[PDB]
């Protein structure tokens, strides 16, 4: 009699299969029972949001707040304002967030909110009104110790501001209940960077471990795919470390640098890309300009790096599922051996399959290492937890302090994943341990242990 | 993107069709908007209940609480513990309960709770454990002014006691938050009898109005099918008033008196019926007596509606379906002009269609007046509200006071339905107003008006 | 390791012995377990009260609040301000109050508060200061639905007023949380009368059962013990009902009429004695007054029970231990057949032993029926619950309304005692079914049943 | 009328005598009043815990929570689950904890909880059930700002986990309300090493002050007695600092390495001892091993101090009153001067008298300094407060950070005690200040000043 939830069912099935395939279950059979408890959210709330549009007409929407798990800390998850949001999607997102937060190693729980609201083609007044209604119906289920919503698709700084103001009006307490506040009224630094620096740090750690030091980032075709803020800050970080960016194209076409093996993107070039990519303008408008025509070869329509023959590092941030077979076997031939999905679900299954096959059949530089989006990005969540810590301490840190804490967070996450992969998913000497299996098992084991310790199952 | 909810969708479609097929939308077009706002529940809470069975093994179940509407008063749902409950079923039940409570006249909202827990084949320890866990996860959402759950399928006096105890232990407040409490610790009188007495009073009002007092509920071939306690109280009340019970069936054979034209039941027979049906004994055990067998023509594996023969006023206290289309036309042939429908879904949809067609084709005196289950069975909810009134007043009333208030409530229900049918359903001269349409329009109009007054839709 | 609590241990031992001796444990063995759970209070709070005396010196006292049982309702109890209160005494009083309230029939639980504060020889400022401190430390635990303190020894109307004011100042809610409030600001009527009226109704029901519709108060030598408000209003009521008052005794000798056989007290005499009690003149000064000494025979340094002459109704209203074993023998020799203590919580055990021996001696109709203090003085607690009901209903009743409810409560108490005595402690000969054992078993059975229903023990 | 409390009365009498003996009262006579107000706890709660064992069988236990003082900070104290726990013992422990926390220097107050529960011979299910019941009855009084329970005798990590889980389930806020949480879910570091490291730092500071840095722990003979986590980590710390471990004991015969003046216990030996104590076995049960027959000299029954040989410092952590007067003289003759009670409540009073007499008898070079247990036990409470600080700051520190804070805390505590001893006890030239008297006066003065500032007495 359970309702069908396609995305959540697929995620649960994948997790179960991954756990069963490994040697976790034979050593700890009781952990089977743990699975049956983590699947059920601790609490799901659906409410009705009634607001008024610009023409004085009543509009009714549904808001959700899934609080999936709180064994390791307070619930923390973004709010998604998209027309497609339902209980299945939010359940799936919360379930993934549990293990992501577990991998980050801070004290945050798993959860996810949002609504069916469509912010596109809405005036600022309409967004303000909806936010006020939503927070009125939601404020009784959140708190600095209970729920920390953040931003996501559809919830920018504007919505965060509106929600925070209404919460302040209702609860009459200026506290750090939401994440993503402006810098003036209790925000955080390095927040826009977040995942962009984090993925780069994670890749650097993996390279240092795999090659036992030597080259970390210098003189490598890092190829920061995508044209979002994530890609921009990843490119900036790899440039600072000494790497070259050769493929910085968005989902639309292929705005590849002039020389895929020699030329590197400049900070000015990245800033220009951001300036003409923030709005509806795309890389077509960029190549129309002479500055990005001769300097950047245009190969629209068939993904950024498919035509690129010289790539060394992979950051699938351009499109979802942008790494199919052809490019998967091209990467090892082209010299691209180390991968990390900067975004979520940014590569196909074939990339992971090729990664596993080549890493099992080879070792060292030959073994292509790929990092999973559960533990790769890890930047938004970490900086959100640091912002929560800043709020709790009533003191605002500096950029470098936050950067250092992000460094240590990603080091801890990488270490956790690697050790868990090594101990359970035995590689039998050589054979770079599976980051996917390690990262999926580490979070589950940590959550299950915490829940057993707290009497959530026995 | 909205999930499929069969029962709820069917109920909403029926309500919309009934609203459109009347002269209410023409007079108040804005009420269209109201419909949309009432469709979305005010709040839905799903939680996880983790308990321990008799063998010390962890069991995880899902608990629900739907607070649909509270325009007219606090939510006053029931709790259903059955291994079929999901969000769709509870939404459907809550949606019906809104308009039922609106028809009653006391200030109660619409709501419904429960869980997938299966009380069947469970020890008392297991029921205690589950109740304690459920109330631990639920206490933060209910309250004497917020939510007042009651009993339903699966929830009896045992479960009510356990839940009340745990609520008292948590909230440290002895208040009226559940209805169905024992008589010693803040219960109510006439609580069992409620449904049967209420439906009897309602049909007595119907007959008195229709025949202008010429015909009363006494001295009639009152069927009273079904062998539930509801039928017991109905039979007792009709016997006291001077009526005659002729056909008390169950989901098995029918205990029909041989002289159904004249002879009828006795209070002792009703007590024997109650004793048998409490202990799962079929009423064939009652016909086992030689005198009983001679004085009661049993129809094994059959309800009277199949072979009804001769009854004057059918009162189906039974459950889903039962009375069929062929059975409906047999009833109209037999002269069942004043049917009761003591319990909801006592007759099929085709039965209702046949009743309406024959009522409109006839000329009032021979019109088959069908009482809708929303308005017919209001004794339970009314007595629940009276128990809440007793709790609030800190003073337990006597049986006669509760009986008088029940009479007032059923009279108010009948009056509301008749007046709303006269205004909108617009019955012609020498015809009986549609009680189903009247009772639907009454509830909807009352709820919509209250919501417009309280600024829920403009 | 359990601390010694003389009074509580004695009370528990008595209750256990009475339970075992009666034929209840044979039919319900599981009730033994109940005895283990009811013994432990649900919650004891001790706090420190620091106040300032008239000379500006810091004074430190200890306040207590014992909440024994809340199975049957909120924790209604009393506050005792006496320089003897400790945890043992309050525990004993609360334990008795549980079963007293259970016999009463309203929904109140068992509890008791107070402090070591000595109100004697303290200015009004000192009482105000201490009350304010006490309520400041106590308001966190009381509530209209949680705890209802009332007055007792040491806590008069003045203290109640001070405590109520401070509670209102702290909690910012004008609610009924204390009982004994003044008439202007939400008090109650018949409250000064209360127990003095109540016991009278009790004994009349006793008469209505003993003689089976025969000689009432009119022609009964009712023996008032002191001009305390209890016996004051008892004497007034019996004088109205035709009963003759044939004694009165404060802390000194006995105030008996000259012709105690025929002549009795009058309302004018009663209020004169009341006025002398207000000025602490007592009966001695009335004997110094010429007219009373001419109309009343004085017996200095002697209780009436020593020189009852001929009596048939007796009541030790003064305090405990008024009637001794020899005094009880004198009473029965005088023909006292309806001793019923509307006060005197416990009495000399010899008196109760003699009463029980004579009731089991099979004296027929002319047998001395002794009513226990627990059931006889239920009038005060009943009126306290009625004041709570008035507060909850936001309406002040009239005197005759409260009188009618008091009569119903006393009838319910008597009926409960008789039925429970007949059920378990069944008398072989119907003479005087042991009101003490009946009331004990009634209270215990009711509380244990409610606790089993609420899952407090299994 | 006040109940007898042997342990608490003895502690209060000792404190009063110590206060009177010094010259603090002569300078501040008003402080006498303070002594009364601190004696009365601010709040005591006793509740009833009803739980079911592995075979149903409802069991009733008594839970306590004493909040003595909160002048200096939130209440903070352990929970003791022992069959001997009553109100007197918990009162005594809380009273001591007040001044211990005052000497520590952080903002914590005095308190103590627990129950008569006997965890010995109980399954994990039984512990889980009791913890859940206890926290259900207790969560109404604790909070991140009100009460912070921790572990003690009977409450290990398991109980802490169970209590934390139930607290989260009741109040849906993941906060720091208990101390001793696991490392994954908001724990701390240096928690097991709290006591041993702290006592080592304290004794190092005292040695540096006494000898003006003439001798440090490098090349120093240390008698680490009392096998346990405290002793193990103290030995490890002194070994790191260069100290030589010479003796060791437990509940059985002393270990004593071969050379009580030259040989030192290796970390491997300490790990072996830890393994022995974990498995409930002893040194006498491992003499047959090679590691003990060649590197150890098992001493049956006789205390380690009787065969110290050459030593100058000691820590009697084995049993109460471990060092005798004759043994004290033997230690002084052997050169023992700088003893400190690591985790012991109190040695033989004759030993303390001998130490105090020798403090004035000769110079500190010959005066044997003894540190009080309350001053040297600050490690546990300090680390508990650091865990509270970590929870509040929403960040987990590193081991070295906690170590640095512990060093600062012990420096502060030692300085406070030394200055208070110097100014009040005013020892002459060449006399070592009384550490016990100094610590007592320091705690009392700090608490009394804070209470006077906050208006708790005047």
């Amino acid at each position: 009699n359970l309702p069908v939830e396609p995305e959540f069912e697929q995620a649960y099935k994948e997790l179960a299969s991954t756990l069963e395939n490994s040697t976790l279950f034979q050593k700890n059979p009781e952990y089977r029972k743990a699975l049956a408890v983590v699947s059920v959210p601790e609490r799901v709330i659906q409410f009705r949001v009634v607001w008024e549009n610009d023409k004085g007409e009543v509009q009714v929407n549904r808001g959700f707040r899934v609080q999936f798990n709180s064994a390791l800390g307070p619930y923390k998850g973004g709010l998604r304002f998209h027309p497609s949001v339902n209980l299945s999607i939010l359940k799936f997102l919360g379930f993934e967030q549990i293990f992501k937060n577990a991998l980050t190693g801070l004290n945050m729980g798993g959860g996810k909110g949002g609504s069916d609201f469509d912010p596109k083609g809405k005036s600022d007044s309409e967004i303000r009104r909806f936010c006020v209604a939503f927070m009125t119906e939601l404020c009784r289920h959140i708190g600095a110790d209970t729920d920390v919503p953040a931003g996501d698709i559809g919830v920018t700084g504007r919505e965060i501001g509106y929600l925070f103001g209404q919460y302040r009006k209702l609860r009459n307490s200026w506290e750090g209940v939401l994440t993503g506040k402006g810098g003036s009224w209790g925000g955080s630094l390095i927040r826009p960077e977040a995942t962009g620096y984090g993925v780069v740090y994670y890749v650097e750690h993996m390279i240092a471990h795999a090659t036992n030091g030597a080259e970390s980032f210098a003189g490598k075709r890092v190829a920061i795919s995508g044209s979002g803020n994530v890609a921009q800050y990843a490119a900036l970080k790899v440039i600072e470390l000494g790497g070259r960016v050769v493929s910085l194209s968005d989902s639309q076409g292929s705005l590849i640098v002039k020389d895929t093996a020699k030329d590197s993107f400049t900070p000015a070039e990245i800033d220009a890309i951001a300036a003409l990519k923030v709005d509806r303008k795309q890389i077509a408008e960029l190549v129309t300009d002479a500055a990005f025509a001769d300097k950047f070869t245009y190969l629209p329509g068939q993904r950024p790096w498919v035509h690129v023959g010289a790539v060394d590092v992979a950051l699938p941030s351009a499109t979802q599922n942008e790494v199919s077979g052809e490019e998967a076997q091209a990467l090892i031939a082209a010299g691209c051996k180390f991968i990390a999905e900067g975004s979520n679900m940014g590569c196909t299954q074939a990339a992971i399959d090729a990664f596993e096959a080549h890493r099992e059949a080879n070792k060292g530089a030959a073994a292509i290492w790929y990092a999973p989006g559960k533990a790769a990005n890890a930047g938004g969540v970490a900086v959100s937890g640091l912002e929560m810590a800043q709020n709790s301490a009533r003191l605002s840190w500096t950029a470098e302090e936050v950067d250092a804490r992000l460094k240590d967070i990603m080091k801890s996450c990488f270490q956790n994943g690697l050790d868990t992969a090594k101990e359970y998913a035995t590689p039998a000497d050589g054979i770079l341990p599976s980051l996917v299996t390690g990262s999926n098992i580490a979070g589950f084991t940590k959550v299950a242990a915490a829940m057993k310790d707290q009497g959530d199952w026995w």
